[PDB]
Order: C-alpha cells, then sequence, then structure tokens
C-alpha cells in the first residue's frame, strides 16, 4: 500500500512541513492542515488491508494530533452583550444587570440599543393589520358560495373600535374571543388565511423596500418609517402623536436606566453601544433581514436573533439575555440541600426553583427577602423557602454566583444547556439566550448563512411564482420553515396575542452541526449519533448512581435560567403592554400606491390628480402618450422586447428631467410594475440537457450515471455530450511544451480516443444520447473557432463553448458537472419512513445506484428496496421537461442567493432572448480587447474604439480603463475572464448580464439589480430546480429544498405501439363524427356549436392536456374566440409543414415552435396535477355531483378526463361551454345539459367510445372530474404568459402579404406579392418574408413542392397560368425540389371552376381513405405467422362479402398461410355506391357529382398502377390497386364478360349520366369520361415515371405519403 499510497503520504509530510513553518500554530491555517491530517488520515483507515499494528500506530497518532488539536483556546473578550428591548421596564432589567456587573468584575458590559426601532412595533402593527385586511378581504370575494361569520365579527368589532379609539384592552380582548370564534373555522379556509396573510405581509415589506429604493436612503429609522406609513395609508395628528410618545418614552427610559446603573457602577463599566454602528446591519449580503424579522415575528418581548449573532461576530464576549442570573455556587447549592434532609425535588421543579431564584435575587439587589412571591406553593413548602433563604442570606454577597470558563475552543460557540422536570417528564434543550464567542468565529459566520438561508426559504411562498399554495406537508420538525404552521402561528399571535422559530435554538443547532461535521474528523468529540454532545454546550450536567443529574459538581458552569422575569413569567404576571399597537382603519388604503399587491391601470382621469401644476402642465402630454402603450404591454399574455424596450426607456427619461418627488414615484410605481410584470411572465424550457465534461478526467461513473438519470427521468429527454478535440489536442501540445521548457503522444491519443469510443458505444443503442464535437458544430468565422485556432488553453475555453453554442439555436440545459435528476417527492416519501432528513440527503446516492442501474446495497433496507423496485424511474425522478426560465431567455444556478454558471439553463427555441444577442457582442468585445492586449498595443483610445457601437462600453469608466492598461502592462497574456472581470469587476459573465441588459433597459435594469439587495431573487437565477450534484445532492436553485419541498411526480401516459391514425388519415375521425356531433349537441338544447378540430396531436400521448389547459385558461368569450383562431391557425401551419412536408417562413415556423412547446409543458403541468390530489379534488363521474359542484359549491372550471381523452367543461358568462380538443365546443344554459350530452356523446357512438377508452367499460368509474377549491388556483395553477395564444391574434405570412397594395414585377408581369409567395418564390435559401427589390428579381427561384401544392389547392385562369409557366420558365425551379413540368400548368374558365373545386376536395378525400387503409392493409400484413423472408406474393385476391368489403386473400409466403378475411369497405363502398347510382339513376336521377368524381379518379389511380407493373409497402400498394378493379367488377359488370374494363365501363356510365342531365356539370362528367376513354397523356405518364423514379426514393417519407401523392397525380 506504500506506492498506492505514496502520493497521499507525500501530502502528509508537505502538510507537516508547512504546520512547522508557521508563525501561529493558534491560527485558523494549522486547524485546517490538523482538519486535513486527520481526514487523510480516516482515507487511510478506509483502505481494506490493514494490519493491525497500522491500527494501534494510526490511532496514537489520531489520538495525539486531536490532542494538540484541542490545546488550540482562546480567550474570550471581556464584554457581556445584552440587547434592550424596545418597551421595557428598567427596574427589572437593571437587577440582573446589576448581579451581572458584580459577579463578572473584570468585565465590561454593553446595553445595545437601536434608537431608530423603537417605534417599529407601531408600525409593524400598522402593517399587519393591513395585510390581514386584505387577506380577509380577498379570502371573502374568492368564495361567493358562503359568507364567513369570523370574517362579519372581525369587521363588525373593528367598526365598533372606529367610535370607541379609548379602550384599546377591550378590543384586544375581543380579538382574544374572537380568535376563539376564528378556531372553529373549516381546514381549507384556515390554510388559505395562513398563506394570503404571510404573502400580503411578505409583498408589504417589499413594497416598503421599494420607497426605500426610490427615496435613495442609505438608513431605515423612524422618520422614514412614518413618511411611507403616510403614503401607504392616511394618518392623523394624534397618530403621529403617539408614534413619538414611543420614540420618547423608550428614550427616556433606556437613558433613565443607564444613568442609574451609570450612578452606581461608573460609565467604563457600562456603556450603551448603538446597534446601527455594526457593519452586518448595512452588508448586502444580509439582505437587510433585520427590517424584515421586525415584521416577521411571533416573539416580540424576546430580542432579536440575527442581532446577538452580528453582536457576538463584530464584538465576541458573551451573549447574555436579560433575565438570567449567573450559576449559583456550589456552597449555595450545598446549603439548598442540607436544608432538604436529603430532598432533591427543590432543585428540579420549576416553582421551588423560581422561588428560590426570586430570593436570592432580592437579597443580592439589597431588598427585601420576605417579599417573595409565594403563590401556588404550599404552606409548608413556603416555610421552609423561608428557613432556607434566611440560611443562605448570611453569607457575602461575592459567594453566592459563579462565573464561567472564558477559555473555549477556537472558532467554536458554546450554547446554554437547559433542564425542566415537565409534568409529562423532562425537557432538555438547547438555548439561545447565552452564548460565547470570540470576534471573528467561523461559526458564528455559517449560523449567519444559515439564517439567511432560512429567510430566503421563508420568502419563497412569494418568490416562487410556481409554489403550491394547497399542499399539507405532515409536521415533521423538518429544516424547511414550513409555510403554513408559520402563517397559522403569526395569525394566531395577531389575533389572540399570544415553537417553530426560523431563526433559532434549533437553526443554530442544526448550522452548528453541519460545520462540525464540515470540520472533519475533529467533530467527533461535539457530535453523537446525528446530534451535538455535551461538549458542544455549557451547564451540561452528568447522572449519577440513579438517572437523576448530580446538581453539584457541573461538568460545565452554566447560567440560572428559571427566573422570576423567565419566559413564563409574562404570560400572565406581566401584563401585555399597549404601546405596540397602533389601531388603523384600513378601509381608506391608498391602493394607487401599491404596485406589488395591486396591478393598477394608468387611467388619466385620476393619474395626474396628486400631481403639481408645473409638472403636470410639463409632462402629462407625454404620459398620456404612453398612456395605450403601457396598458397593452401590461395586458398582454406575451412579452415583445421593442415596445417594452421603447416604453421604458422613454419613462426613464421622462424621470430623468423632472425635480417633482410625488411625479417621479408615480412613474416609479410604473417602472415596479413593469418589474412584476418580468418576474411573472415566465417561459417555458427545451427538454434537452447538454454536458461539456472532461475528456481527461479519470471518473467515468459520475457521467454514465447522469445520463441514465436523463433518461429514465422521461423518455423525451434528449442527451448531448459535447466535446472538442481542437481543445484537446491544444491542451496535449501546451503540456508537452512546459514539459521541454521544465512517446507520451501515442498514449494520450489512444487514451482519449478509446474513452470517447466508450461513452459512445455504451450508450450507443439509445438515439437520444448523441455525443457532438463542437469543432464541427460552429463556423469558421464565430469568436470560439478564432479561440481553438491560436490555442486558446485557459480553463474557462469551456464556460464560453456554452455561451457560444447557445447562440447557434442549441437549446437547454448546458452543464460541465455530471448533474442528476432531482429525486420527486414519491422517492423522499419512501425514504422518509426509514430515515430521518439529515440522513436522507446521505442515503439518496444508494437510492439513486438501485433506480438506475441494479446495484442492491446492504446499507439499505430490504423493505426500502422492494418500495422502490414497484415504481418506475420516470415516477422518482425529476425530467427537465416542466420547467420554465424567465423570459429574457437566460437562467442560471444560484449559491447562497449569488448565481452562478455551473448549470446554465437557456429558455425555448422559438422564443426571443435578448441576453442571447447581448452575450455574443459582449463575447465578441471581449476577445478584441484580448486580441490587441495580447500584443500589449492597447491604450485608452484604442479601448474606446474597442467597445464603440457597443453596450459594454458602459463599463469604461476611468478606473476601468486604469485597471485594464494596468493589467495589460502587468501580464500581456490574459484570459477572457480575468478580462472581463478588469473590465467590469463583477465575477461571473452571468452577473454582468444585467449590466449589459440595462442599457436597453434604464431604470428597470437598475431596479431589478437593486432589487437584489433587498432580498428578491436575481431576476437571471432559477428557483425551482430539478437537478442535484452528485457530490452532494444539493439543489441549485434559488430558494429550494430537494429533501422537503421535492417536486411530485408526475404520471406518464403510455400509449399502445400502433396508432389508430396517423397525419394523414386523421381528419377521417372528425369528418366521419362532425354530423352525429353537431347532432348529438342540438338535440340535447345547444344554442352555439363551433367546430375548431384540432390537427397538432394526432396520438393520444398525454390525453391532450395542453389543449385542455389552453382553454381552460381562458376566462371570456373574446378570449375563447381569439384562442380558437391562433389553434386553427397553428393546427394548419402544422398540417401544411409536417403532412405536405412544405417549408414554413421562419416567422411561423417560430410561432408553431413556441405553440409545440407550450402545449407540451401544460401537457406535462396538467398531468402532474390531475394525478395529485391535494392539488385538484377529483370526484367520480356522477351527474347530480358534478351539478352540485357548478351550482352549490361555485366552481367554474373543471377537467372531465376519460382514459385517453380529455374534455373541458367552463362557466364562460352566463353559459356552460363543454370544449372538446378534436370537435371544437357548445354551450347550453344549464350545467345539467351540458352533462347528460356529455354522456351521450361519449357513449352511444361505437368508434367515439373506443377511441377515447370507454369500450365495453362502466363510465360511471372511469370518467373522473377534476376540479379546483377554489377558482383562483387556476390563477396560480395556469400560467400568465402564454406567447400571445389567447390575447393577440398571430399573423402568418402569407396574411401580412395580403395586405401589402404594391405588385412585383417580375419577368415582365406585375403580379401581387401574397401570390408570389403563392407560388414558392424562395429568397436566397429562404422564401419570401418581404417584397424583393428589382435587382433581387434575377435571384428569385421557385420551391418545386409548394408550386406543386398551389396548383393542387387551386383554379388558376389561364392567363394566371400563362404567367406562372412564363415565371417558371424564366426563373428555374430551386434545385433540390420537385420538377414542375410547365405543361401540368393549366386554367380553367369560370363555368367549370365549382366542379374543378369540388375535384380537388375528393382528391384529399380519397387520399385521407385509401392511406388509411393502407395502413390497416399495412396493419394486416404485419400480423402474418410467416416466418421472415418478406415474400408474401399474394396470388389470389377474392372477395366474399360485399356488405363488409371482405376479401379473401390467399398468401404464397412459402407456407401457404391464407387469410380470407379483410375488412375493407372503404374501397368496396364507393364501388357499391356508384353501381347503384348508375344502375338506378333512369328511374333516380338524383345526381352526385362528388360520388362521380372520387369513383373516376380511383379508377385512374388504379388504372395507371396497372400501368406501372415486393416488400410490405409496396405489396399493400399494389393489393389495394387490386381490390379496387375487383369491386369495380363485381358492382359494374352485369353480366361476366371477360372483353371489360374498368376504364370503358366508368366513362360509359359517367357519358350516359351526362347525355340524361346536362349542362355545365354533364359537360364536366363528360370530360372526365373523355379523359379516361383515351389513354393516359405523355405529360401525366412521364410525371408518374419521374416520381416513382427519383422523387419517391428521394424521399424518406413512409408510403402512405408516396401513395397519396400518387392519388393527387391521378386526381391531377
Amino acid at each position: 500500500l506504500k506506492t498506492k499510497y505514496a502520493n497521499e503520504i507525500i501530502e502528509i509530510k508537505r502538510i507537516m512541513g508547512e504546520y512547522n513553518l508557521l508563525p501561529d500554530k493558534n491560527s485558523r491555517n494549522g486547524l485546517k492542515l490538523l482538519q486535513k491530517q486527520a481526514d487523510l488520515l480516516k482515507i487511510i483507515m478506509e483502505d481494506t488491508s490493514v494490519t493491525e499494528n497500522t491500527f494501534k500506530n494510526i490511532e496514537i497518532a489520531i489520538t495525539d494530533i486531536k490532542r494538540e488539536y484541542y490545546s488550540h483556546t482562546v480567550d474570550i473578550e471581556k464584554n457581556i452583550h445584552a440587547i434592550w428591548v424596545a418597551g421595557s421596564p428598567p427596574e427589572s432589567i437593571s437587577d440582573y444587570i446589576k448581579t451581572f456587573l458584580k459577579t463578572y468584575k473584570e468585565f465590561t458590559y454593553y446595553l445595545w440599543v437601536d434608537e431608530k426601532a423603537f417605534g417599529a412595533a407601531k408600525f409593524t402593527s400598522v402593517l399587519k393589520q393591513i395585510a390581514f385586511d386584505l387577506a380577509c378581504r380577498t379570502i371573502q370575494q374568492n368564495t361567493p358560495q358562503k359568507n364567513i361569520d369570523f370574517i362579519n365579527l372581525y369587521n363588525e368589532i373593528r367598526k365598533k373600535y372606529n367610535n370607541n379609539p379609548s379602550g384599546q384592552q377591550e378590543y384586544l380582548n375581543k380579538l382574544r374571543e374572537l380568535y376563539a370564534t376564528y378556531q372553529k373555522i373549516s381546514t381549507p379556509l384556515k390554510h388559505m388565511f395562513n398563506s394570503f396573510f404571510l404573502e400580503n405581509m411578505i409583498k408589504l415589506q417589499d413594497n416598503f423596500f421599494n420607497y426605500c429604493i426610490v427615496k435613495g436612503v442609505t438608513e431605515i429609522n423612524d422618520e422614514l418609517r412614518i413618511n411611507y406609513l403616510k403614503n401607504v395609508i392616511k394618518l392623523s395628528d394624534d397618530d403621529i402623536g403617539n408614534y413619538q410618545k414611543t420614540i420618547n418614552d423608550n428614550k427616556d427610559r433606556v437613558k433613565k436606566l443607564i444613568l442609574d446603573l451609570q450612578k452606581q457602577f461608573g460609565e467604563n463599566r457600562i456603556s450603551i453601544k448603538d446597534v446601527n454602528s455594526l457593519t452586518s446591519l448595512s452588508k448586502s449580503e444580509n439582505n437587510h433581514n433585520y427590517q424584515t424579522e421586525m415584521l416577521l415575528r411571533w416573539n416580540y418581548p424576546a430580542a432579536s436573533d440575527l442581532l446577538r449573532m452580528y453582536i457576538l461576530k463584530e464584538h465576541g464576549g458573551i451573549y447574555t439575555d436579560t433575565d438570567m442570573m449567573p450559576a449559583y455556587s456550589k456552597q449555595v447549592i450545598f446549603k439548598i440541600m442540607m436544608q432538604t434532609n436529603g430532598d432533591n425535588r427543590f432543585l428540579e421543579d420549576l416553582k421551588l426553583r423560581r422561588a428560590i431564584s426570586d430570593g436570592v435575587l432580592r437579597y443580592v439587589n439589597n431588598q427585601n427577602i420576605d417579599e417573595v412571591n409565594y403563590n401556588e406553593i404550599s404552606d409548608a413548602d413556603k416555610n421552609i423557602i423561608k428557613k432556607i433563604l434566611t440560611e443562605i442570606s448570611k453569607m457575602p454577597e461575592d459567594s453566592i454566583f459563579t462565573k464561567i470558563n472564558t477559555r473555549i475552543p477556537r472558532d467554536t460557540m458554546p450554547i446554554l444547556r437547559r433542564y425542566h422536570l415537565w409534568p409529562d417528564g423532562w425537557n432538555i434543550r438547547g438555548l439561545n439566550g447565552f452564548m460565547l464567542s470570540h470576534k471573528g468565529s467561523e461559526v458564528i459566520d455559517a449560523v449567519i448563512a444559515g439564517q439567511n438561508q432560512a429567510y430566503r426559504e421563508l420568502r419563497r411562498i412569494r418568490d416562487n411564482i410556481h409554489s403550491e399554495i394547497y399542499f399539507k406537508q405532515t409536521d415533521e420538525l423538518s429544516s424547511l420553515p414550513d409555510t403554513d404552521k408559520i402563517g397559522g402561528i403569526l395569525v394566531k399571535k395577531y389575533l389572540s396575542g399570544s415553537t417553530l422559530q426560523i431563526s433559532g435554538p434549533d437553526l443554530i443547532q442544526r448550522k452548528m452541526l453541519q460545520f462540525f461535521r464540515s470540520r472533519g474528523v475533529l467533530g467527533e468529540e461535539f457530535i453523537n449519533e446525528r446530534k451535538l454532545s455535551d461538549k458542544a454546550y455549557i451547564g451540561v450536567y452528568k447522572t449519577t448512581g440513579t438517572g437523576k443529574y448530580d446538581w453539584l459538581t457541573p461538568e460545565s458552569i452554566g447560567v440560572n435560567d428559571v427566573t422570576p422575569a423567565d419566559e413564563s413569567t409574562w404570560c400572565i404576571g406581566k401584563g401585555r403592554c399597549v404601546d405596540d399597537f397602533l389601531f388603523k382603519d384600513v378601509s381608506t388604503l391608498k391602493t394607487e400606491n401599491l404596485p406589488e399587491l395591486f396591478l393598477t391601470k394608468i387611467d388619466t382621469d385620476t393619474f395626474f390628480s396628486q400631481w403639481s401644476t408645473k409638472t403636470k402642465k410639463d409632462l402629462q402630454k407625454k404620459i398620456q402618450d404612453l398612456t395605450v402603450r403601457y396598458n397593452e404591454l401590461i395586458d398582454s399574455s406575451t412579452i415583445d422586447f421593442k415596445n417594452l424596450y421603447e416604453i421604458d426607456q422613454m419613462l426613464h427619461m421622462i424621470m430623468l428631467e423632472m425635480n417633482d418627488d410625488i411625479a417621479k414615484r408615480s412613474l416609479f410605481s410604473l417602472q415596479v410594475q413593469i418589474s412584476e410584470k418580468i418576474r411573472r411572465m415566465t417561459i417555458p424550457v427545451d427538454n434537452i440537457i447538454n454536458i461539456y465534461p472532461d475528456l481527461h478526467k479519470k471518473n467515468d461513473n459520475d457521467l454514465s450515471m447522469s445520463i441514465k438519470g436523463f433518461l429514465a427521468s422521461n423518455p423525451h429527454t434528449k442527451i448531448n455530450i459535447l466535446y472538442s478535440n481542437k481543445t484537446e489536442h491544444n491542451i496535449f501540445i501546451k503540456d508537452l511544451f512546459s514539459f521541454a521548457v521544465m512517446a507520451f503522444f501515442k498514449k494520450h491519443n489512444e487514451n482519449i480516443h478509446n474513452k470517447i469510443q466508450r461513452i459512445k458505444d455504451e450508450f450507443k443503442e439509445y438515439s437520444r444520447v448523441a455525443i457532438h464535437n463542437i469543432d464541427k458544430v460552429i463556423f469558421k468565422g464565430q469568436t470560439l473557432d478564432r479561440l481553438y485556432h491560436e490555442g486558446y488553453v485557459f480553463s474557462d475555453i469551456n464556460t464560453l463553448s456554452r455561451y457560444t453554442l447557445h447562440g447557434l439555436g442549441i437549446t437547454g440545459v448546458h452543464t460541465e458537472e455530471n448533474l442528476l435528476p432531482a429525486p420527486s417527492s414519491s422517492l423522499i416519501n419512501i425514504l422518509k419512513e426509514h430515515y430521518n432528513e439529515d440522513e436522507i440527503s446521505a442515503k439518496l446516492p444508494l437510492a439513486y445506484d438501485y433506480i438506475l442501474n441494479k446495484k442492491e446495497s446492504s446499507s439499505i433496507p430490504v423493505e426500502i428496496l422492494n418500495k422502490l423496485s414497484e415504481l418506475p424511474p420516470h415516477e422518482l425522478l425529476t425530467p427537465v421537461l416542466g420547467q420554465s426560465v424567465n423570459p429574457l431567455g437566460m437562467g442560471y444556478s444560484s449559491d447562497n442567493g449569488k448565481i452562478t454558471e455551473q448549470v446554465i439553463v437557456s429558455g425555448a427555441d422559438g422564443f426571443d432572448n435578448p441576453i442571447s444577442g447581448l452575450i455574443y457582442t459582449y463575447l465578441e468585445d471581449l476577445y478584441n480587447i484580448h486580441v490587441r492586449m495580447r500584443e500589449g498595443t492597447l491604450n485608452s483610445q484604442n479601448l474606446r474604439q474597442l467597445l464603440e457601437n457597443s453596450v459594454s462600453s458602459c463599463f469604461l469608466t476611468e478606473q476601468s480603463i486604469n485597471k485594464l492598461l494596468s493589467e495589460a502592462e502587468k501580464r500581456p497574456y490574459q484570459s477572457l475572464t480575468e478580462i472581463h472581470q478588469h473590465l467590469t469587476g463583477l465575477p461571473t459573465i452571468a452577473d454582468a448580464t444585467l449590466s449589459l441588459l440595462s442599457v436597453g433597459l434604464p431604470g428597470t435594469g437598475k431596479l431589478l439589480r437593486r432589487e437584489q439587495d433587498y432580498g428578491r431573487p436575481p431576476v437571471t437565477a432559477i428557483q425551482d430546480s430539478t437537478f442535484v450534484l452528485p457530490y452532494n445532492f444539493k439543489g441549485i436553485g434559488f430558494n429550494d429544498n430537494i429533501i422537503s419541498s421535492a417536486p411530485v411526480a408526475s404520471s406518464l401516459h403510455f400509449i399502445a405501439e400502433h396508432a389508430k391514425y396517423t397525419l394523414l388519415s386523421w381528419p377521417e375521425f372528425y369528418r366521419h363524427h362532425a354530423q352525429r356531433w353537431f347532432e348529438m349537441a342540438k338535440g340535447y338544447g345547444s344554442q352555439n356549436i363551433d367546430f375548431h378540430p384540432q390537427s397538432l396531436l394526432v396520438t393520444q400521448e398525454g390525453r391532450c392536456m395542453g389543449l385542455a389547459l389552453l382553454y381552460l385558461q381562458t376566462e371570456d368569450t373574446a378570449h375563447y374566440s381569439i384562442l380558437q383562431e391562433n389553434l386553427m391557425t397553428v393546427s394548419a401551419l402544422h398540417q401544411t409543414s409536417n403532412r405536405d412536408k412544405l417549408p414554413l417562413s421562419k416567422d411561423d415556423n417560430s410561432l408553431m415552435t413556441r405553440t409545440y412547446s407550450l402545449i407540451e409543458m401544460l401537457q406535462y403541468q396538467g398531468n402532474k396535477y390531475i394525478t395529485n390530489e391535494s392539488l385538484l379534488h377529483k370526484t367520480a363521474w356522477n351527474q347530480e355531483r358534478i351539478t352540485l359542484l357548478f351550482n352549490e359549491k361555485g366552481v367554474k372550471r373543471a377537467l372531465i378526463s376519460t382514459p385517453n381523452h380529455t374534455l373541458v367543461l367552463q362557466q364562460l358568462e352566463d353559459i356552460y361551454r363543454l370544449t372538446d380538443p378534436n370537435f371544437g365546443h357548445a354551450d347550453f344554459l344549464s350545467p345539467i345539459d351540458a352533462l347528460k350530452f356529455i354522456e351521450a356523446m361519449i357513449q352511444l357512438t361505437p368508434t367515439l367510445q373506443e377511441y377515447y377508452g370507454l369500450l365495453n367499460k362502466d363510465i360511471n368509474k372511469h370518467i373522473q372530474v377534476h376540479y379546483a377549491e377554489s377558482d383562483m388556483v387556476w390563477n396560480k395553477l395556469l400560467p400568465e404568459n402564454d406567447a400571445g395564444l389567447s390575447t393577440r391574434i398571430q399573423h402568418t405570412t402569407t396574411d401580412r402579404l395580403a395586405n401589402l397594395a404594391e405588385p412585383v414585377a417580375v419577368a415582365g408581369i406585375s403580379l401581387p406579392v401574397k401570390t408570389l409567395y403563392d407560388i414558392g418564390a424562395t429568397l436566397d435559401g429562404r422564401r419570401i418574408t418581404s417584397p424583393p427589390t428589382s435587382e433581387q428579381i434575377p435571384s428569385l427561384r421557385l420551391n418545386g413542392d409548394v408550386l406543386n401544392d398551389y396548383l393542387s389547392r387551386t383554379v388558376l385562369t389561364p392567363e394566371q397560368a400563362d404567367n406562372i409557366r412564363k415565371i417558371l420558365h424564366t426563373q428555374g425551379i430551386r434545385s433540390g425540389t420537385r420538377p414542375i413540368d410547365p405543361e401540368m400548368i393549366r386554367g380553367t374558365q369560370d363555368d367549370l371552376v365549382s366542379s374543378q373545386t369540388r375535384l380537388q376536395r375528393q382528391a384529399t378525400r380519397v387520399k385521407q381513405q385509401l392511406a388509411g387503409v393502407l395502413d390497416t392493409l399495412q396493419q394486416h400484413f404485419q400480423n402474418i405467422p410467416r416466418s421472415s423472408g418478406r415474400h408474401l406474393s399474394v396470388e389470389n385476391i377474392e372477395l366474399a362479402d360485399i356488405g363488409s368489403g371482405r376479401f379473401n386473400l390467399q398468401i404464397r409466403d412459402g407456407e401457404t398461410l391464407h387469410t380470407t378475411s379483410v375488412e375493407v369497405p372503404e374501397v368496396v363502398s364507393r364501388f357499391q355506391k356508384l353501381s347503384t347510382m348508375l344502375s338506378a339513376l333512369p328511374a333516380s336521377g338524383i345526381m352526385d357529382f362528388d360520388l362521380g368524381m372520387s369513383v373516376v379518379g380511383v379508377v385512374q389511380y388504379a388504372r395507371l398502377l396497372q400501368q406501372g407493373h415486393m416488400d410490405i409497402k409496396q405489396l399493400s400498394e399494389a393489393t389495394l390497386g387490386s381490390m379496387i378493379q375487383i369491386a369495380g367488377n363485381k358492382f359494374l359488370n352485369t353480366e361476366g364478360i371477360q372483353g371489360f374494363r374498368l376504364e370503358s365501363a366508368v366513362a360509359e356510365g359517367m357519358r350516359s349520366v351526362a347525355t340524361r342531365t346536362g349542362g355545365t356539370m354533364g359537360k364536366a362528367l363528360s370530360a372526365s369520361a373523355r379523359v379516361l376513354e383515351l389513354p393516359v397523356l405523355e405529360t401525366v405518364l412521364g410525371t408518374w415515371n419521374l416520381y416513382n423514379s427519383v422523387i419517391q426514393l428521394q424521399q424518406a417519407t413512409s408510403y402512405s405519403e408516396t401513395m397519396a401523392a400518387r392519388v393527387q397525380i391521378a386526381f391531377d
């Protein structure tokens, strides 16, 4: 093992050498080196082949280094800090203070007084009153179905107060009784009350911080607080009077207390320290958590929990609470016991302990001893206490109390331990009311970071827009600040006036535990069984003999906390003060000044009412021009960055050019509304993950695990592994050159090639896992290409590549780490049955190993493994899908509130991305600076140019320029990130993103940046994280816990491998059922039935949840109509692009991509929501129950789910609209009719019933209704941003070109630009968006496919056909497309247009039938018991059943398998109908022109197949032709004449038809028959042969598309 551990042994020797050469071993450096020593020695222990002698030697060494570690102790400063809490009586305060001044003779006392927050109480009270009133109002409005008696009582007692302001105590008593009443309200109502109260209160705090931002204040003092109150509410003179008296009473109280103390002990011994002289109060990392704490608190009589952290951090010493004495003396406890004749009861019960402490305090302060409160104590106990106090009263005052050990281990913060014998039993816990430290402890730093993190997770309710309101987390004392219980605590405290702690002993203990664990092996004496031991506390007591703790001789001297003024004395003994409350009528709230809680419009009638005359007469005209633009920007469901930029820039310029402060505040409110709109309107993320791993890293397991986890988390997740060969080649070359400065080429080359081959072939079978080379994705002119070319070796090259590769269109999640999916709530719940939250994260690696792989770990119980195996892996992990990002298009990981670049999540394809463009320009600027710095020719002016015409020149300050030149002269070669750091001063380019954007968004960008100082999340940082690092299994979000807020698993609707309908054959489903759908809806009383079938989803995967949620979003008829229009447009575009393979304009490919991403994400979210019972109530199908919900429970929207489809029930206006995505919608007057029609339409029709999954099933148990408890939950669920799909009618290119009235002169003929686009005019590689200039006309080409489709769809006039032929002759067909024979371009006269049109219709219909039939035929051919070989060679196609279309097929597969049953009624029924009309025509003159055209088209198609003259697809085609011929033979041949042909028979039939009717239609029939009689035209045969020879093979489409093309050729 010596050679195996040689490197670590050398490391140990180096560490010993460094430790020996240390000027001060008593410093954090030496402690870290000894911790590293212990960790390395434990790693040595991890070796299996270790001898017992080695065990003993290492044990001796470990004991020695541990003893050396524990010898580095520090002496705390002789400071005693006690925070003064407003309203505290000085007398009761002084006594204990006096005590602490007497026992600790050589110490200093600092009363930490904050004069600026003396009134904060009566402000926070007003804020709380406003928040509760807002919650009450929104709760009452949210549930019109019933009234709440408690709210009526609250309002009535407030109005009763509004008559008598003198009776405050009566009002608080009435509030207590009303809380007793409020206890009896329903659990959902209570839950919503708590959530709304907490949210409103956080919003009000954020509003105050925004006021601080606008006023440009540096310190928040009372005056600022009384101005903000005047801003939000109307203050009377008596209310401003009260706020001041408190700030006067508090001042005199602390001044008189300190004077009375100073007269006796001196000014030096006790001094007042101003809390505001703390650096931590002004620290930006602290997010001003102390001001929020002043509001988000429920233990006001107690001191602050962050203040003590700051004080101990910045001054050290001992923090103590006001209400403690020092511990007793040994002699004192000895005489305590010796007056009890062996009775130990006196020293553990609280009553006698408190009485004795009261007695000793009264004696020590030279007060009378007999005056102790002897209530609730028996006469014998009172007598004995009187005597024992009389005994303790003889001894000197100096021999009563005892001091504590002042020398503590370095970077440790001892905590008081408390014992309390409760009637049930013992209570032992840690308390933060007495703490020790020395200045600059790192444990205090960890605890402060933990408190900030806790405040972040508490703010998560308001920060996280996707925060599930109704999710009842089980009470488990989780680390997370569970929001519901905190809100309940606050509501109880606000109502009654009298557990959980965000910042408290629980958090301090947890953070100390984490720190001691991170310390290493040296923390073992502090940690026991996943908890801090007695060596981390003071006052611990040993049990000796029996379980009783030996009260004499403590292990560690503590502090006496059972006090007359303990935490249990002001509940009853000390009455509640009234100077911490200020009654305020919130009915006159100024809502126009509250953008956070209320979204206000800019209405000119009262926006300027409060403006002064000068600013009005100057800027009112400029503002009113913004009314329409600002209103349309705010009310929009999409973000248009041009309008946002222009509106914000002009608002900022208006604000800069004015001196008023009221008007400035109104425009700041507009800016804040804009910023909130930006925060809310988030966009989906592409379901793609790209990993940019190290290629010479030794580890491989982590990357493989990440790929497997992301494959299993969802079957649609595309995984990209991006590597650069040039980077590794340059790295090897640089290594070789360095080795030269101070035959490995073959070894390195084989190593890298082998590793890449291994990763490539180990996921070879997965098509989603793609390994890409970055050298072949980027262009030659890009920055990254030059970076590789000149040999950029710096470690940043990877991160830059991510940015580069996001500019090339590669969307999704870019990462350099082996990132893993987050566990879902189901896996967490499974693990919670055995492990606790501090062990779940450590056991998660084993769970992931057993889920992704099949490895079983003996360190986990078999029950957990079995519970894991029963679930799909996609139910235990969280996919990329369903995650959303900021509308700016980039998100970043966070780390304690500071965004990082570990993960770069990058919007979605088709969505606008400002940060992408800004990043690209910035990277080019950095490259230019770098290249001109390399030579050393950069000076100021060169930089001025290098940054001209770029937003990055904003960073060009004098100090930045000086630093850039200084670094250039210091060392000429510098990396890009270091260059950006020099130029901007920011650590990461992610940090520079908001600075770059601020140029185009002044004010709003500045406001969003300033929000980060007040706790608000960075706009570019993601909050919900669905990923976890492998090395700690910790989330990457802003405010998230992956073990207590884990996401809910979303069920995936697995579907059969064969689909009933394809894209080509889909419209048949709607066509066959549309008439019955209409008649069913009309039969039940519907009065508005509209048909907008969807063509976006033809496979029932996802159960059409996206369109259902889209239709559910709308609450108005107008928005519904708009949404229906854009959905029809997108379905038409999808049909054009995918069914017809027609290229689309880049301005409609983006619209379709946006709609598809939105639908996919909403479908994922809806599937997740329906399965989660706590989110939406789910009920079985019952018409009575659903009618009851929609009539009495006040439900407005609901989802009706069959096993395969989703329907939408809505309450738009006064009608109930049922929406079926495939059939449109129908509205009914009453819910009962809607439910009845739903039942009838799903049940009566057989094919519809089978398609929906309800065939041969009881619909009463397979139809489920999902609804929400409150309507606004949908507002929380359904997203506000939707790419404008429900607010503005999106326009296609064709619509925009149709508006242009100027024609283009091409080839000597002037034609409209719309028509030029229609024939497929191709600008360069793409099509025409804008009218080409005169010079671009020679460059125009024509796309063959688009021209073919245009001709097939349109009935041109002869001159139009001549013009198109001329254009084709002049400008040729675009290369690579379908050639179009000019002779095929013909036009028709007016009289034969209708008929012509109808023919075209038939073609489509026939295609959409034949294609479907072919699939069945193909399907029929795929079920053959054939023994491979693909030689079916069917040799008989006879038909048996005429009324069913049954063909007896004798198949010569080599085994003579003969399947004499095929159900093809499509082919036989048409020929049947044509035969019966022909035979009965002389009696029945009814003339169906469409049927005749379809028959002539199918006959012509069959004839063309015959002239064409054997795999499954082509054999199915041939058989279909043969069956058309067989049905024609059967139905048309009156007698069995051999000398017949279908062409002549059909043509003669139609010629007779035309001879009967005559007219234009008769002429069309005769022309079609004549076409059938004469042989096929040379042009038609040439087209057919060229297609089948080149075009069919060149395309990769399936056989259905080729068959549809052939049917189209025949119909043409």
